[PDB]
């Protein structure tokens, strides 16, 4: 099988390289970790959540991650380039929580234990040695949408501050509607942007009086500020065509990543449709996310790519 002859056959193309971020394209780079390397990393279902966490397996640009101390049916994919994972000894040097491995926390200590060898640091993308997102301080407050529930736009607080990402947490809530963003993102907004559209705001989680809140007593009785409306920037819609095709990583498991078409459009969704496959598999994904990737990616960083059915 071949891009080529599948191509060709198929009288399609394939989505340029150019409508994808650099994160999602890139090829070039080895993926420096090896097996049984422990890290620090956000738990995907959590992603305020850091734990210790063990390689237990790589493939191609990809590694997929053990969490140690739990089971492993927890385990997920990340790319080498993530950055919502981070060289051990980094939850301390920056003011974040960790997560003991289960029954626990020293790294020199669990390094002696284990005799594991931490990932070293030169691999990671994202050290929080980098420029800040700008007028996006911890503890600001903004209105966010449910990316879960999206026609909820809701009160919410930036919690957390890596690099060039924010953490938008959906207050009163626990944090699996939390997502990380930078500026540009398409589902923030700024206080009093609901009130200004004609859209109602979710109050958070409970707050007494759901039927009196207000930015202004609210801002002042939780002692906040509000990011500032300067910071939010605007993330022009890209430029994915329908019946493009590209490779895309299967959902219902994510070690396996497939031949792809572009099925719908949005300003900054796309629909995924695996060629072959039924329609009721078709997804969502952000046109951002770091799991689609052009064709030839697959080939050209060594992970394997399932043809269409």
């Amino acid at each position: 099988w071949s891009w080529e002859s599948y191509l060709e056959e198929q009288k399609a193309i394939t989505a340029p390289v150019s409508l994808f971020q650099d994160s999602q394209a890139v090829t070039h780079n080895k993926n420096g970790f090896k097996l049984g390397m422990k890290l620090e990393g956000i738990d995907p279902q959590h992603p305020s959540m850091y734990f210790i966490l063990t390689v237990a397996e790589v493939c191609g640009y990809r590694l997929r991650l053990h969490f140690d101390g739990y089971s492993e049916c927890h385990d997920f994919w990340v790319n080498a380039n993530s950055p919502d994972i981070h060289p051990a000894g980094w939850f301390e040097k920056t003011g974040h929580k960790l997560q003991p491995p289960k029954g626990y926390f020293s790294w020199s200590q669990y390094l002696r234990s284990t005799r594991a060898q931490a990932a070293p640091k030169h691999l990671f993308v994202s050290q929080s040695h980098s420029p800040p997102p700008l007028g996006f301080q911890v503890g600001m407050k903004l209105e966010a949408v449910d990316r879960m529930n999206p026609s909820l736009v809701c009160v919410a607080s930036v919690t957390d501050v890596v690099d060039s990402r924010f953490l938008v947490h959906f207050d009163n809530w626990d944090d699996t509607y939390d997502y990380w963003c930078d500026p540009s993102s398409p589902y923030i907004h700024p206080v009093g942007w609901c009130q200004k559209q004609g859209k109602p705001l979710t109050p958070p989680q409970d707050y007494p009086d759901p039927d009196n809140f207000c930015w202004e007593k609210y801002l002042e009785e939780t002692g906040a500020s509000a990011v500032p409306t300067w910071a939010f920037k605007v993330r022009p819609p890209h430029s994915f065509l329908v019946n493009m095709k590209l490779e895309a990583v299967d959902r219902r498991n994510p070690a396996l990543i497939r031949v792809a078409s572009v099925e719908d459009v949005e300003d900054h969704r796309i629909k995924i449709h695996f060629d072959g496959w039924s329609h009721g598999y078709d997804f969502w994904i952000d046109a951002d996310h770091p799991d689609i990737h052009p064709a030839g990616w697959c080939s050209k960083t060594g992970h394997p790519l399932q043809p269409p059915l």
